[PDB]
């Protein structure tokens, strides 16, 4: 129990300074605004969200505080829509790397600063849609006690949050790396193009961290619902799967900082 909030603390306080350190490197070089890195920067406020907030509200929902309905189910589903976002921001990044891989010559001429932040505004405006879905509506409400399990339907969960929000894009994203990896074996000048599948390469390890770290939560999630008969997950089970879950926002500065070369440089010098 006590470790649990522990080790929550410090992946908040983790990702706070990690994702931080992102924005602050991106803002302060102009080297490094690129259009990728607007949907980067993107990503890494929700990572600040995901440690300032969302893992203040694990916590509470650990220890089941009672509350209104309304304010029950925002403090359960805030994670959801920082998922969510993170989610869209990853596909953005998908079909940024290849559009600019698969098209190079039109690349500038598709993607435009103005374009990328619409489109993260977009992202932004739906993740809250599709996270804050219950607060709308799909209630197993009916001041009630704060537990995840009583309080947010598990059928929403198993289709609309996860077997449309996140495997849907998870297995487009997937799709559109293969296809970028394919390409760029087809094209193969030669110094721009391993440029392209180093950044790609980069982008893509994030990607996959993501749906490493989701899934086990998700899959337990499927399995309390399909099958009613079989008892619940463990509690430990639990913990340690929404622990995973939060580590994802914690990876993503270390990833930037040892395969993007102006990233670490940026983050040496602020340090
Ligand atoms: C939820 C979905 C999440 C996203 C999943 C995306 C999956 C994408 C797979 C892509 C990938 C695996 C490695 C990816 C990185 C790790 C990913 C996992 C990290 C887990 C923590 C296999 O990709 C291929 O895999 C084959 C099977 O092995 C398939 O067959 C192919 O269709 C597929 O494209 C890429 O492998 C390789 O691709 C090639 C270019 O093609 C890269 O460039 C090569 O070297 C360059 C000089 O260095 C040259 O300049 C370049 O000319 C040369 O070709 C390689 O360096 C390497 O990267
Ligand atoms: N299923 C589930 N449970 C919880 N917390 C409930 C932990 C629990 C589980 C069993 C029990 O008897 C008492 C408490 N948080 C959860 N977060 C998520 C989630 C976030 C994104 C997708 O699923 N699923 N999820």
């Amino acid at each position: 129990s006590s470790v649990y909030i522990t080790v929550e603390l410090a992946i908040a306080v983790l990702a706070i300074l990690g994702n931080v350190l992102v924005c602050w490197a991106v803002w302060l070089n102009s080297n490094l605004q690129n259009v990728t890195n607007y949907f980067v920067v993107s990503l890494a406020a929700a990572d600040i969200l995901v440690g300032v907030l969302a893992i203040p509200f694990a916590i509470t929902i650990s220890t089941g505080f009672c509350a209104a309905c309304h304010g029950c189910l925002f403090i359960a589903c805030f994670v959801l829509v920082l998922a969510q976002s993170s989610i869209f921001s990853l596909l953005a990044i998908a079909i940024d790397r290849y559009i600019a891989i698969a098209i190079p010559l039109r690349y500038n001429g598709l993607v435009t600063g103005t374009r990328a932040a619409g489109i993260i505004a977009i992202c932004w405006v739906l993740s809250f849609a599709i996270g804050l879905t219950p607060m709308l509506g799909w209630n197993n409400c009916g001041q009630v006690a704060c537990l995840f399990e009583d309080v947010v339907p598990m059928n929403y969960m198993v289709y609309f949050n996860f077997f449309a929000c996140v495997l849907v894009p998870l297995l487009l994203m997937l799709g559109v790396y293969l296809r970028i990896f394919a390409a760029a074996r087809r094209q193969l000048a030669r110094s721009t193009l391993q440029k392209e599948v180093h950044a790609a390469k980069s982008a893509a390890i994030i990607a996959g961290l993501f749906a490493l770290c989701w899934l086990p939560l998700h899959i337990i999630n499927c399995f309390t619902f399909f099958c009613p008969d079989c008892s619940h997950a463990p509690l430990w089970l639990m913990y340690l799967a929404i622990v995973l879950a939060h580590t994802n926002s914690v990876v993503n500065p270390f990833i930037y900082a040892y395969r993007i070369r102006e990233f670490r440089q940026t983050f040496r010098k602020i340090i």
